[PDB]
């Protein structure tokens, strides 16, 4: 019976331990996943008891997803460009760390039956959902990025982002300014896919949508959100307007734990028991 973590402060807000707990149960597993309170401070004497204690994983959060960057022997293509984790594999005393916010976000999409491999995206910003969302979407075959960001902290982690994958990638990424709301305008027009990756939907604010007018959306348009609180962000009550395809936040959050899950496990994520019981 080995443990799996969640290094991370605070950490009363998160959904994964009774999502993992709960997965694993269903299964029988022999694991428990625990969360445990982790700051920059402890989190190198944390890595080392994930060692010496020899613990399956864990998952990490706020404030050491770019710091666990340094406490891992292999990184994966997609973090290398995002430069943050949020899944550490033990392996016998090799560590590997991973990104599966990126991964779960575009496996949601591939599930839709939707084909990323030369679309267009349009993403909304360049903050830990974005970035992993933008690095493992260039990976897995998109053909443009078309990030828009704001002047404020995140722009140039935008080039910087934009730079690498521009440098190790297939894919092109442009970084424009989101007060540009034409170059922006049609950017969705020729784009396959948009991308919410901003805090903006999220309470308070369960009421600001980053795109202005509903004609600036077309019909054959897929558009995912990464907020999933509450359910139905502005953003995606516009694009239900423009009869476009729609992917909730819901989608992200349970991919995400599955990739995690079978990670640990090797096992496949009971994904619709879950999403059952977490309410959803
Ligand atoms: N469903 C899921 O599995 C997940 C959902 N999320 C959600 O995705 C969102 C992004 O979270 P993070 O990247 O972790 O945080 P963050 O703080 O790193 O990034 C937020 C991003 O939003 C942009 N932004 C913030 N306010 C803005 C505004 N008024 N106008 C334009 N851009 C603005 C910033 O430029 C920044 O890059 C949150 O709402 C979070 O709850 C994050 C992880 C997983």
């Amino acid at each position: 019976y080995e443990l799996i973590g969640l290094m991370a402060y605070p950490i009363r807000h998160s959904l994964s331990p009774e999502m993992q707990n709960k997965a694993l149960e269903k299964a029988g597993l022999p694991f428990t996943y625990m969360a445990f309170e982790v700051d920059n401070d402890s989190f190198p004497g944390a890595i080392e008891g994930l060692k010496a204690l020899k613990m399956r994983g864990t998952g990490v959060s706020m404030p050491n997803k770019q710091l666990a960057c340094e406490y891992v022997d292999e990184l994966t293509p997609a973090a290398k460009l995002v430069g943050a984790i949020n899944t550490i594999v033990n392996d016998d005393g090799y560590l590997r760390g991973y990104n599966t916010d990126g991964t779960g976000h575009i496996r949601a999409i591939k599930e839709s039956g939707f084909d990323i491999k030369g679309k267009t995206m349009v993403l909304l910003g360049a903050g830990g959902a974005s970035t992993a969302i933008g690095a493992q979407g260039a990976i897995e075959g998109l053909k443009e990025i078309k990030l828009f960001n704001r002047r404020d902290e995140f722009f140039d982690k935008a080039l910087a982002f934009a730079q690498r994958v521009n440098e190790n990638t297939d894919c092109v990424v442009t970084v424009t300014d989101l007060a540009d709301q034409q170059a922006f305008a049609e950017a969705l027009a020729s784009a396959d896919i948009l991308t919410n990756g901003t805090k903006v939907g999220m309470k308070p604010l369960e009421n600001e949508s980053l795109v202005n007018d509903i004609s600036l959306l077309h019909p054959g348009l897929l558009v995912t959100e990464c907020v999933y609180n509450p359910h139905m962000t502005k953003l995606l009550q516009q694009a239900q307007q423009a009869g476009c395809k729609t992917i909730d936040g819901y989608g992200m959050l349970l991919w995400q734990g599955a990739e995690q899950f079978t990670l640990w496990t090797g096992k496949d994520f009971p994904l619709e028991y879950v999403k059952q019981v977490m309410g959803f």
